[PDB]
This record gives structure tokens, C-alpha cells and sequence, in this order.
């Protein structure tokens, strides 16, 4: 049916590569019931601790590949290799918190411990499936352990989340505490909001701290669990809380043997 | 000979390196401050970052139309196709510049964005015989270019009264509750720009990602062609000289020096 380019860039140039939208299935236009934003935003205020003196920082004189780098130690160790990919020892079943370097450290902007703060770099594409509606695919091969994209959106309270109509776009940051917050990508979001569910996922979310270290508000970075080849769709485990509510209304269709919710 | 005491005082945090050189005495590159490329805070500030409180344009072109809402808030958009200020721009009393932001419909490359794209000109911190440290340009800079931003620590006027050094403060006023940029403890290369009574730089107040009028950002635009090798400088104003004029006199070397 030929692939028509319905959008040249859904980000309007706000990323370092364009994210085009294409449709070779049906009649839907490029989605527009939302505002694309490349970084997290807020409506009602959040008291994010942006005190520069409250930041923990390293004092390294190298490229922050030493074991002495404080930011690596906060991360148990620096999990990035020279190419920006996670080392094989990284346990993607129970990922650790990643503390990248910040503006209070002594290192240079090109130190090893900086990956997510460099933005989205893979060439991705929003496309229409016959299956689950919209999905996101990669246009060239992605090696294992590469940072792909961040789950960005509007930061709200768990209270403000309970009183909003649709929950299909929430992502939860720490319920294992007292006060909890989430990211609602319904009204504002990025390309991550179109990433579909998968029972054998090629992406895992990791909690990362960069410019601040308010542990109430981590940022969600998706890394590749294996090699993603050109044309492969992306996806991640939406978690059992998605399905303990929305398995009532429909089935999953990741369409692969080891499915757990079809 | 000219000693290079640092290849980049920003440690790669800017688009170009800002090296530091000394060809006078033997003092090393300054280190009693923390270099930061964007404003920072110590005590918290209630900067209104509600995305829905932003005013935005809905243009379908590159925001060179006269209909751009962000140009109207600025009286008009003062940027030409090259990102320079138009000749009509009044550098005696500059107006508030509202660039486009993440709430507008335009693309990231629209005409109405200059300061939000960062530093571009080749600058260099250098040791003078006379003024201590200064900033010079390594390239010709056409009139109306954005050169650098005055960045530092955002403080209240109350907090500024109780501080020891006041020679690094910048006033951001709406007069009421006023706020200031103190570049003493945190700041960028702007903290080293010397005063000049015939300045080749003027500060303009710009709003980009937030439009809280208590915190405008301060952008330095060239008032004329700045030739390769020339030293940067802006008018500190009378509030600085009514104070520090009692202790020393200006040594800018201008035949029209008003604080000699
Ligand atoms: C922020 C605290 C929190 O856990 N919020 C939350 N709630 C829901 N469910 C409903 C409950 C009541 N609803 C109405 C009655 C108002 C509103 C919300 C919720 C549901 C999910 O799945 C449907 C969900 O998901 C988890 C992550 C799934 N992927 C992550 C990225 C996109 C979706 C999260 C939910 N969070
Ligand atoms: C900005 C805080 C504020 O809110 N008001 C305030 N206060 C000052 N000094 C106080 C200090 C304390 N002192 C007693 C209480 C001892 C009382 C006065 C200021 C001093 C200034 O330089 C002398 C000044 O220069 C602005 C010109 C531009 N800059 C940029 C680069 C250098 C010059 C502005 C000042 N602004
Ligand atoms: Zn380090
Ligand atoms: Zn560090
Ligand atoms: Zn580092
Ligand atoms: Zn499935
Ligand atoms: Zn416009
Ligand atoms: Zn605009
Ligand atoms: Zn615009
Ligand atoms: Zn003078």
C-alpha cells in the first residue's frame, strides 16, 4: 500500500534527530491530541530540590573511569563503557539507580559517566500497526545496552493521578516510600508514549538522576536489553499493575510464545 | 610569550571552548569560583514553571510573520535571518525580548530563538597589565550578535544586602520583591568582563523557557562590530560606580571615560 510519510518530525526539531511518522495500514492522521515535549514538565508546582549545594559530586581529574569517582560509587559502579553502553554485568531484572555526573562535579562534560543527559540519539520512527495501533520502531541497528529514549511527560502527585480520567499513560516513580509521584504522558509527552507493550521486551526502564538528586523524582531511561535490528519494533514490560486493571477490558497481543496476558 | 593556563574554563559545558591565557605575570587561571553555564540557586526560588502559564505563538511559518504572538510580547521580533538584532533595536533602553518556547507551535529552528541556543563566538579569558582578568574575542563579531549570558546564583535583595562581595551582582528588577544574579560564587565567563564607558556590549533582558518577570535572563549583545582581538566590555551603570567610585577610578582607557 506504500508507506506514506504523514509527519516529517513529530518533535518539530526538538531532538537531535527527526522522529518521522509513517502509515501503511489505515486512514489515521498523525496523532495530535497531545503536546510533544522533549523534557519533563509540570502544571501545578513541585518543590523539586534544585539547591546546587545539596548535590553529591565527584572531584575526579580523569574521565571518571576510576573507581574513586563518587558518582560511580552512588551507582554502585559506573555501568557505562567507553561507547555509552551498559556493561554485561548490569542486571536488567533489578536495575540499580544510576547517578550520572552533574554541573557540580570537577569532571568535563565529556566524562564517561554521562549518557542519558546527552539526549535521544537513535534514529526512531513512529509507525502504524494493524495490531495495537501506533508503535515505535528503529531504523538502524541498536547494540545491546544502548540508551534509546526517556519516558518524559507531566509530573503529578499520586493524589492528582487518582482524580484524572485516563491512566493508560502513567509511569510510577517509587511507591515504596511515603509520598509518591508519577509521569502522565497523556497531555504532554514524547515519543516514549507510543512505545507498545511486549512480553519479551527489548527495553527496560532504569531510574537515573542527572541535574538534581531529589530521590522523589527519578527520570526513566529505556536501555536495550539485546540487539535491536533495523525495522524492529520497540517495547517494554508495562508491569503487572497495568494488567491488574486493563486485562479486564482487552487482551494482550504482543504475538509471541511466552505471552503472559494474551 | 603567551602561557596557556587552561584550554577551557568551562570544561566542555559550552559550544566552544573558552581558554585562558597569561602573557603578563605568573598568576594561574582563576579558581575561587565554580564555573556554571546556566543559572543556579542555593536557597529555593518559586520560579513559576507551570507550562500552561506560558504565552505562546501558533505560527505555521518560521515566525518571521508579523502575526507571531511571541514577537508581539517583544513589541516585535528583533532578530533577522542571521540571528542578529535589527538596526531599529533601541540599545539605549532595550525592550523585553520574548523568545519562542516549548509551548509554541513553531519548530526549534524558528527565527525567534537566539539566546536559548547558547554561546557561539570564540571568546578567551586573558590576563591584562591593568584590569586583572578580561575577556576578549578571537573573531570578528558583527553588530547585534548575542555574545554571552550573565549567569550566576539567583538571590533575593535581602540576601544580597548581607553578602560580603557586591562587585559581582546584577539587578533584575520589576519594582517590590527584586532578585539578583550573584556571579561571585557561581558564574560563567561573563563574570570576567570588565567595565567600559564606551561599551561594545549591552545587556538585554530575555525570557525563554519560563516567563516569570522577576527572573529575566541577561543577554549581552554587541553594539557594533567587535574586531578580532578586541576586549569585551559593558557599562556597569551608576549603582556600581556611586558605590565603588569612592575607592578607585575607572581605568578603561577611553578618551570619553565618565568615571576617571
Ligand atoms: C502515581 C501513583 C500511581 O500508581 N498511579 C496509577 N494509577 C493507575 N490506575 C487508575 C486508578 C483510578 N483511575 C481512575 C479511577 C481515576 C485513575 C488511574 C494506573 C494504571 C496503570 O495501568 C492502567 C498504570 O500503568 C503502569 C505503567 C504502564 N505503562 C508505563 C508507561 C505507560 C503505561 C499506572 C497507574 N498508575
Ligand atoms: C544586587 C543586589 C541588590 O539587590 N541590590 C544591590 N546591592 C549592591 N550592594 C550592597 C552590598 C552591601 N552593602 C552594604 C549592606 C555592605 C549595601 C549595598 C550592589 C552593588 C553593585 O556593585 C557595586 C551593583 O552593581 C550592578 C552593576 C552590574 N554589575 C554586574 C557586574 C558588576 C556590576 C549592584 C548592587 N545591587
Ligand atoms: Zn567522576
Ligand atoms: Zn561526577
Ligand atoms: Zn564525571
Ligand atoms: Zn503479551
Ligand atoms: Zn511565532
Ligand atoms: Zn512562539
Ligand atoms: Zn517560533
Ligand atoms: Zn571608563
Amino acid at each position: 500500500p506504500v508507506e506514506r510519510i504523514v509527519s516529517r518530525d513529530i518533535a518539530r526539531g526538538y531532538e537531535r534527530i527527526p522522529i518521522p511518522c509513517v502509515n501503511a495500514v489505515d486512514s489515521e492522521p498523525c496523532p495530535s491530541n497531545y503536546k510533544y515535549v522533549s523534557q519533563n514538565c509540570v502544571t501545578s508546582p513541585m518543590n523539586i530540590d534544585r539547591n546546587i549545594t545539596h548535590l553529591q559530586y565527584c572531584v575526579c581529574i580523569d574521565d571518571c573511569s576510576s573507581s574513586n569517582c563518587m558518582c560511580g560509587q552512588l551507582s554502585m559502579r559506573c555501568w557505562y563503557d567507553k561507547d555509552g553502553r551498559l556493561l554485561p554485568e548490569f542486571n536488567m531484572a533489578e536495575p540499580p539507580l544510576i547517578f550520572e555526573c552533574n554541573h557540580a562535579c570537577s569532571c568535563w562534560r565529556n566524562c564517561r559517566n554521562r549518557v542519558v543527559q546527552n539526549g535521544l540519539r537513535a534514529r526512531l520512527q513512529l509507525y502504524r500497526t494493524r495490531d495495537m495501533g501506533w508503535g515505535v520502531r528503529s531504523l538502524q541497528d541498536i547494540p545491546p545496552g544502548t540508551f534509546v529514549c526517556e519516558y518524559v511527560g507531566e509530573l503529578i502527585s499520586d493524589s492528582e493521578a487518582d482524580v484524572r480520567e485516563e491512566d493508560s499513560y502513567l509511569f510510577d516513580l517509587d511507591n515504596k516510600d511515603g509520598e509518591v509521584y508519577c509521569i502522565d504522558a497523556r497531555f504532554y509527552g514524547n515519543v516514549s508514549r507510543f512505545i507498545n507493550h511486549h512480553c519479551e521486551p527489548n527495553l527496560v526502564p532504569v531510574r537515573v538522576f542527572m541535574a538534581h538528586q531529589d530521590l522523589r523524582f527519578p527520570r526513566i531511561a529505556f536501555f536495550s536489553t539485546r540487539l535491536i535490528e533495523a525495522g524492529e519494533q520497540l517495547g517494554f514490560d508495562y508491569g503487572e499493575r497495568f494488567w491488574d486493571i486493563k486485562g479486564k477490558l482487552f487482551s494482550c497481543r504482543c504475538g509471541s510464545p511466552k505471552c503472559r496476558h494474551s
